[PDB]
C-alpha cells in the first residue's frame, strides 16, 4: 500500500474508535454482545455517530500543522480553545475544561503556563495529549521529531511528564506503525528503547516518584504487552489489571498499543467476519473504561498499519465528519510527504 492510504487510514481509523467507542465511555463493564449488535447496526439491511473531544482536539491539531505547515504552540493552542468555546458539549474531561478557560483570558501570554500550573503545578497525567497526537506522526517524518512535537502539542494541556510521556508513545506506535509490517515483538522493542530513555529523565522519574508508582510506568506496561501476547488466553480482567482501561495516560496508551497487537490474529469470541482493524476497535471497546480513548488511539495505530483497505466504507460513512476527516489526512499528505 501508499503511504497514503496509510494516512486516510489512520485518522479515520481514529475518527471511528471514538464515534463506536463514546456510547460506553465511563462503563466498568462493557457487554461483547453489545458491542457486536451497535457495530453491525452501521450496515443495516436494504443519524451519524457523533465525535467527542478526541476527534474535535485531533481536528485542530491537524488543522493547526496544516494552516502553519509546522507546529505552532500559540495557533494550536488557540485553536484548541476556540474549538472548546464553540462547541463545549463533546464529552470533554473536567480537567483539561479549566486549562481552556485560562487559555481564553487575553492576558494569557504564555500558552503553556496554564497546563503547568494546574495541579497544583505538577500538570495532569490524562490521556488528553495522547488522544490527539497521531497528525504529529502524519506531519513530521523523523523520529526525533515525533518525540519533540508530541511532547509539545501535549504540553499545552497536559504538563505532568506522565501526561506527555503518553502522547510521545502514542505519536510514536504511529510513527511505527507507518512503516508497515512489523512483528509485535520488533515493534514493542523499538517503542521500549525510546521510552527507558525518556523515563530516565529527572522530571519522569520525579513525576512517577510523586504517584507513587515504582516508576516507569510505561516501559514496565511495554514489557508486560510482551508477557501477555506470549499467553494462550488473557481475560479482559487481565488486560485491566495489568495495563489499565482507564483516563490516566499511563492507564490507556499502553492499553491502545496492546488491543493493536493483539488482534492481529483471529478471536474467537468475535466474528470471523470482521477484518483486523474492526477487531481491534470490538475488542478495545470491550475493555470497558475510557472506551472512545482507548479506541480512538488504537484505532489511529490500525489505520496507520492497515490503512484504507480494512477501513469500512458502511462504519466510516456512519461517522459525523469522516469526509472532512479524509480531506485533513490527504492535506497532511499533501503538505508534509509529497515531497
Ligand atoms: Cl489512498
Ligand atoms: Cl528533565
Ligand atoms: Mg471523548
Ligand atoms: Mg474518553
Amino acid at each position: 500500500m501508499r503511504s497514503l492510504s496509510r494516512f486516510r487510514g489512520c485518522l479515520a481509523g481514529a475518527l471511528l474508535g471514538d464515534c463506536v467507542g463514546s456510547f460506553y465511555e465511563a462503563h466498568d463493564t462493557v457487554d461483547l454482545t453489545s458491542v457486536l449488535r451497535h457495530v453491525q447496526s452501521l450496515e443495516p439491511d436494504p443519524e451519524a455517530l457523533y465525535y467527542t473531544d478526541d476527534t474535535a482536539m485531533a481536528r485542530a491539531l491537524v488543522q493547526s500543522l496544516l494552516a502553519k505547515e509546522a507546529f505552532d504552540e500559540v495557533d494550536m493552542a488557540h485553536r484548541f480553545a476556540q474549538e472548546y468555546k464553540k462547541d463545549p458539549d463533546r464529552g470533554y474531561g473536567a480537567g483539561v475544561v479549566t486549562v481552556f478557560k485560562k487559555l481564553l483570558n487575553p492576558k494569557c501570554r504564555d500558552v503553556f503556563e496554564p497546563a503547568r500550573a494546574q495541579f497544583n503545578g505538577k500538570g495532569s497525567y490524562g490521556n488528553g495529549g495522547a488522544m490527539r497526537v497521531a497528525g504529529i506522526s502524519l506531519a513530521y517524518s523523523s523520529v526525533q521529531d515525533v518525540q519533540k512535537f508530541a511532547r509539545l502539542s501535549a504540553q499545552l494541556t497536559h504538563a505532568s511528564s506522565l501526561g506527555y510521556n503518553g502522547a510521545i508513545l502514542q505519536a510514536l506506535a504511529v510513527h511505527l506503525a507507518l512503516q508497515g509490517e512489523s512483528s509485535s515483538e520488533h515493534f514493542l522493542k523499538q517503542l521500549l528503547g525510546h521510552m527507558e530513555d525518556l523515563e530516565g529523565d529527572a522530571q519522569s522519574v520525579l513525576d512517577a516518584r510523586e504517584l507513587g508508582m515504582e516508576e516507569r510506568p510505561y516501559s514496565s506496561r511495554l514489557k508486560k504487552i510482551g508477557e501477555l501476547l506470549d499467553q494462550a488466553s488473557v481475560t479482559r480482567e487481565e488486560v485491566v489489571s495489568e495495563l489499565g482501561n482507564g483516563i490516566a495516560a499511563f492507564e490507556s496508551v499502553p492499553t491502545a498499543i496492546y488491543c493493536f497487537l493483539r488482534c492481529m490474529e483471529p478471536d474467537p469470541e468475535i466474528p470471523s467476519a470482521f477484518n483486523s482493524l474492526q477487531r481491534t476497535l470490538i475488542y478495545s471497546i470491550s475493555l470497558g473504561g475510557d472506551t472512545d480513548t482507548i479506541a480512538t488511539m488504537a484505532g489511529a495505530i490500525a489505520g496507520a498499519y492497515y490503512g484504507m483497505d480494512q477501513v469500512p466504507e458502511s462504519w466510516q460513512q456512519s461517522c459525523e465528519g469522516y469526509e472532512e476527516t479524509d480531506i485533513l489526512a490527504q492535506s497532511l499528505h499533501r503538505v508534509f510527504q509529497k515531497s
